[PDB]
């Protein structure tokens, strides 16, 4: 009645919001049984992504005895891609010590061979079909992974969904997609392939809880909240979500934004506290001409918009995992 | 024994392993005095990460404290922008705020922020008992400052100075619209400090050009060996340091990142690391597109031929010290 795990898949591109995502979940196996990720090459190249969730996976495994599971880079390809400075971020965090620990090398260089010969969408699909209890999909990437599931099996696949928990959009705020050929209106990982995140946000079969830029502007990652990681740098989760957000908060003085945002670690703060923000019901466009407003989703099936999280709750629930190994 | 050493660095990635090379050793050197110039940082930035290295390393092996001092020295032409920013980051890494480290530096950089960096380099060198070697990874003025006000006085007790700067039979670094790409970038900050320093007939110098420090890559498969020594703060210092640079120069197209400022410190650690060929330099103090080249034409000895194998092995030891 509160004492089950819920069962998640993470679907993925591979960045630092994107770990940070995946470390909520997997530190927390009380209310989350972590049964696959699929990494897309989108915001990362998915050789990196698909390195870096790996040594992830086997570290936790070692520490605090986790189950392992399989991994799949999806064969999806970008309608538009990602800027190519944003990608390496998963080549470089697979250098960082603390994804070289020699134990954690070994283990995934003998379990990397089987998870090579996983397609990505293919996988998505058989953990839902295949599971007992209805899977929550947590999607911190770009929605072609799920719409990819939904043309081939429909509601075979959908029946089996709880519900998607998306990084995704702009509603009611300006979107972050600055190029000479777009309007500024639209928000990344939707503009990344318009089509699917229409296909899924549009699919009445599927309930879709959706963490656009309305939500994921208030809560800012800053200098005086990555340097509390210091204080528990003993723990190996703290020193990789320290190192990762001073990354990132280096990253956004580099490319003059405002702040760097928790973005994709909202997704997964949601799943472990559903009480940490509020829901909107509300109907969307989304824009899939090739104008100036491509990828935009204005107001207009109910998609579920989140609202007005608590950044103390989130704060308070990144610092205690980080204090599990 | 010990070698007398000051660091007169300006805070960035190899500056930072420079000076933990320097201060893991303290059987081989004796760290007295670091100097901090706002020229590869923001020399807040740069202060505040030579603080909190000393402070850990003090913490971790009982390493002496040492004062520190910002320079005033202001540029002739400025680093670029986007690449100051490194120790900001840096600071916000969690080695770097292991609270004790934090609190000890906390106490420590009042006293600290009264120093004038070229005078305290001058004080310091000038009241040494030994004379000193110093170790310079930014660019000269700080040591054509001391001797144009000292001279004589100054240079008498510096033993010699270990520098990273210049480019003699290789390619520049410096790639501007109004530059060729014949000069380096320590070099080019300050040229006529540069030829004050390296012609001034009464200071050794031991110059580790591009010559030198293009032939020692930092690369992944090395970077990744610091994971087996994650136990140990240093070795999380510099893997990530060096995990952050190697990344840079993917960004930036370079053929790879490099050792540079890392080697002087490895010189005087280990002088046979590098053999030495006297050299009479111009250097070029012009506004033309060759300002801050330093062609061939007193001897400066030109560090040539370093032993990958030899650095590699000991910047491995020295992270395992704490
Ligand atoms: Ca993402
Ligand atoms: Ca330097
Ligand atoms: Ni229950
Ligand atoms: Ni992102
Ligand atoms: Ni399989
Ligand atoms: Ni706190
Ligand atoms: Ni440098
Ligand atoms: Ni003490
Ligand atoms: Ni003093
Ligand atoms: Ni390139
Ligand atoms: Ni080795």
């Amino acid at each position: 009645g509160s004492h089950m795990a819920k069962t998640v898949i993470l679907d993925h591109d591979g960045n630092k919001d994107d770990f940070v995502a995946m470390i909520l979940l997997l530190s927390n196996p009380k209310k989350v049984n972590l049964i696959g990720c699929i990494c897309t090459d989108a915001d990362c190249f998915v050789e990196n992504g698909f390195d870096v969730t790996g040594k992830i996976m086997c570290a936790m495994h070692r520490l605090i005895k986790t189950p392992l599971f399989p991994i799949g880079k999806s064969t999806a390809t970008a309608v538009n891609a990602f800027p190519t400075e944003w990608r390496f971020s998963a080549k470089n965090l697979d250098d960082m010590p603390f994804l070289n620990i020699v134990e954690d090398v070994a283990l995934w260089e003998k379990l990397k061979p089987e998870n090579e010969a996983h397609n990505g969408q293919q996988l998505l699909a058989d953990l839902v079909m295949k599971s007992k209890e209805k899977v929550t999909v947590c999607v911190t990437g770009p929605l072609s992974n799920m719409a990819w599931c939904i043309e081939k099996y429909g509601e075979a696949f959908t029946s089996k969904v709880e519900e998607c928990v998306i990084m995704g959009g702009a509603v009611d705020v300006g979107g972050n997609v600055f190029l000479p050929t777009t309007d500024g209106s639209a928000e990344w990982n939707i503009y990344w392939d318009p089509p699917a995140a229409k296909k899924v946000l549009c699919c009445p079969n599927i309930r879709c809880v959706l963490f656009s830029l309305d939500a994921t502007n208030t809560v800012p990652v800053r200098s005086v909240d990555v340097k509390g990681f210091g204080a528990q740098n003993q723990y190996l989760l703290s020193q990789m979500v320290g190192t990762m957000w001073a990354m990132s908060t280096h990253e956004e003085i580099l490319r003059d934004g405002d702040a760097y945002y928790a973005w994709d670690a909202l997704t997964a703060a949601y799943i472990l506290e559903p009480t940490i923000a509020t829901l909107e019901p509300v109907a969307l466009d989304v824009d899939v001409s090739k104008g100036k407003s491509e990828g935009r989703t204005p107001r207009a099936p109910c998609v579920h918009v989140a609202r007005n999280p608590s950044k103390q709750m989130f704060h308070d629930l990144v610092f205690a995992s980080t204090r599990v190994c």
